């Protein structure tokens, strides 16, 4: 009984046990938040069947700590291992999967204004020079800024990563294109002028406003007044009647009305431009985790070796998990970091970022910690419970705060 150890002094057991029922608790209002209310727009484009799998996870992983304070059941050997291993992968798996598919979206909508100015302003697949001598490759890239030619194929090598000889294809010209989309962003947001109508519009007219930027700069977009107010507004069909009066549309009639045409339609319409699935794959992800678990149930067989239970885990038999583990956590920053300005769903994608950059330092921590700790079962309670608090307080709790606060925004 963790009652007594608190009263013979020792207050580990009973906090650990209390940090992991009040985990459960938590865990269990926002599952129920999330059954009822599963009907409003915040939780539908959101992956649901995803989202039960992670809180899943989370559970398990409080009630880990219930099969490390235990009574001396042969069992309980069988459920920390399980445990300690299956729940992190199964909410890691679940969410890997969300963030290539939030990675996925985001490189199509790449692909897309890539096209766009494809057409609009085309592309050399090999090295050439702008109006103002220096060397330019694709989509107008720029390369370096010496008058040296070698210096130029050198820096186009490093950029791409094969030996190109000067020369490239369409896809290596929109791995370029992506950086320069990317810095012409930042451009924009850090223009007052330019940020309200980037920031309101939708995905489709942000390319329309980035193909005018590329056009005539920073400083010529920020000229249309009253356009980007119109368009701010969403009054589309007076934008383009204004736009079309503009010496821009007169100078260059032929993409000027592509562009128009965009903003006005907020469809790709001007230019020739599973769920299932991630259940599956999250469920290979997993059952991957039980296999190294089953198997090394296999070569060292868990067995005893009070209030704490001590088992005869290996190094190893912490480690193969926990290494699969930090697998999973790797993939899930990647490909979170790469999304993380992503606006859609109220800004989840921050959260997510924010949530895997704690979670590796956390996991990292762990290392040394754990391995030079003389009282680990302790350290394990405490981790466990740490890492699954930070994946529900971080991604679930804002959630719900939305779903219960603000039922005029959702
Ligand atoms: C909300 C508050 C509920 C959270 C925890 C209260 C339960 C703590 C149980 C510990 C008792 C264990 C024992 O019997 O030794
Ligand atoms: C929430 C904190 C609850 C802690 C309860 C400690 C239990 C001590 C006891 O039962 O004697
Ligand atoms: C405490 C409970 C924590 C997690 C339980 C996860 C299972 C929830 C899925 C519910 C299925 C459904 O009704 O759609
Ligand atoms: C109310 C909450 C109660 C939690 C009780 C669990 C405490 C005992 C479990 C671990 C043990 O057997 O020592
Ligand atoms: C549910 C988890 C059950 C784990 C199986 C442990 C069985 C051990 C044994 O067969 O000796
Ligand atoms: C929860 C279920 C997870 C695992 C149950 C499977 C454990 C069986 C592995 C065999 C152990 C052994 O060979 O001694
Ligand atoms: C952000 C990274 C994700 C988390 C890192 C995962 C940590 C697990 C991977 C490897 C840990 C290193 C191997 C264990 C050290 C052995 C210590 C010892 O037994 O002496
Ligand atoms: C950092 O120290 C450790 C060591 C080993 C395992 C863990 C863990 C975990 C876990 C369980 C369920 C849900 C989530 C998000 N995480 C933490």
């Amino acid at each position: 009984s963790p009652v007594q150890y608190l009263r013979w002094g020792d207050p580990a057991p009973i906090a650990a046990v209390v940090f992991a029922c009040l985990g459960l608790l938590a865990t269990l209002f926002v599952t129920v938040v999330f059954i009822i209310y599963r009907d409003t727009p915040v939780v539908k484009s959101s992956s649901r069947e995803l989202c039960y799998i992670i809180l899943a996870g989370i559970c398990l992983g409080y009630l880990c700590t219930f099969c490390l304070i235990a009574k001396p059941k042969q069992i309980y050997c069988y459920l920390q291992r399980i445990g300690i291993g299956l729940s992190p992968a199964m909410s890691y798996s679940a969410l890997v999967t969300k963030t290539y598919r939030a990675a996925r979206i985001l490189a199509m909508s790449k692909k897309n204004i890539f096209e766009m100015l494809r057409i609009d302003e085309g592309l050399r697949l090999k090295i050439y020079k702008d109006t103002e001598g220096y060397y330019t490759i694709g989509i107008g890239h720029l390369l370096t800024k010496s008058p040296s030619l070698n210096a130029a194929k050198s820096e186009l090598d490093k950029a791409i990563g094969r030996n190109t000889n000067g020369v490239i294809t369409k896809d290596e010209a929109e791995k370029l294109f992506n950086q320069d989309v990317d810095a012409a962003v930042r451009g924009i947001l850090r223009n007052a002028k330019l940020k309200p109508v980037y920031d309101s519009l939708d995905a489709v007219r942000r390319a329309a406003l980035i193909n005018m930027v590329f056009q005539m700069g920073e400083t010529g977009v920020a000229g249309f007044t009253n356009s980007l107010r119109m368009l701010q507004q969403k009054r589309w069909d007076e934008a383009a009647v204004n736009l079309a009066k503009s010496r821009w549309y007169n100078q260059t009639p032929n993409r000027a009305k592509r562009v128009i045409t965009t903003f006005r339609t907020g469809t790709w319409d001007a230019y020739k431009i599973s769920a299932c699935a991630q259940l599956v794959i999250a469920f290979i992800l997993i059952c991957i985790q039980l296999g190294i678990i089953v198997a090394l149930f296999i070569m060292e067989p868990p067995d005893i070796m009070e209030v704490y239970l001590i088992c005869n885990t290996t190094n190893l038999g912490v480690v193969a998990p926990l290494g699969y583990n930090g697998l999973l956590i790797l993939a899930c920053t990647f490909y979170a970091f790469k999304t993380r300005n992503v606006p859609a769903n109220f800004n989840e994608a921050k959260y997510i970022a924010f949530t895997m950059y704690t979670t590796c330092i956390i996991w990292l921590a762990f290392v040394p910690i754990y391995f030079g700790s003389n009282y680990k079962i302790i350290t394990m309670c405490f981790s466990v419970s740490l890492s699954a608090t930070v994946a529900l307080g971080c991604m679930f709790v804002p959630k719900v705060y939305i779903i219960l606060a603000k039922p005029e925004r959702n």
